[PDB]
């Protein structure tokens, strides 16, 4: 199934073949798929998004990981693109991460962007 | 199942009960659900989005309807919020609508917004 993971930044070749796979099925590669969301400007990232959203239930653990992670850009995309499409339980699963991130002291400027994304999403998707 | 449709603009009461329903199951109400996406600033609209995205396959016909529709704001939300999350076949199902909308002559200013949304989405999600 690993052959199903995009091998580079433009690799849309396996998508039609991932669209067939399901929740039980795709989980073994699901975190690798998410790695494509590190930069949304990769032409592949846009193709991957909908797949990882459809299969958001099996992706939750791994979505947490990314938010506890040390990639600023990665969790920024994951927050910006995915939170809005989490179903109530899943959406509630990440509240804590959004909470923590909104909390960080703004040392560098990249930190700012993601504090602000979190305050605003919390503000919008939780009221 | 119709009792499952939000009865007003803030009505989040049936969501947890819709999250249980599936593709075979929910289609009878799916177009009514979409009617909540007419204004995204309705507190309910944000809760509904993820449901109608998860069930995008049964929603396709009805997504077309809205794009051929006469609601500017409605198709604007539907385009802005949903296209980015359509899986390849579904995404290809609406290309024509995006194409047509990008084509409209800009008489009034509200028309502008949706021409521009369509050129830009076409430009981004199709390359």
């Amino acid at each position: 199934l690993r052959d199903l993971i995009p091998k580079h930044k433009f690799d849309n070749s396996t998508i039609d073949q991932l669209c067939k796979l399901i929740d039980n099925e795709i989980e073994p590669i699901i975190f690798d798929l998410l790695k494509w969301l590190q930069d949304y400007n990769w032409p592949i990232a846009k193709d991957i998004l909908p797949v990882v959203v459809l299969h958001q239930s099996i992706a939750m653990p791994h979505i947490l990981t990314i938010l506890q992670g040390n990639d600023i850009m990665w969790k920024y995309w994951v927050i910006k693109l995915m939170i809005p499409y989490l179903i109530y339980p899943n959406k509630q699963l990440v509240k804590s991460e959004l909470e923590r991130l909104s909390s960080l002291e703004i040392i560098n400027e990249d930190i700012r962007e993601i504090v602000n994304l979190s305050k605003d999403y919390l503000h919008f998707y939780y009221p």
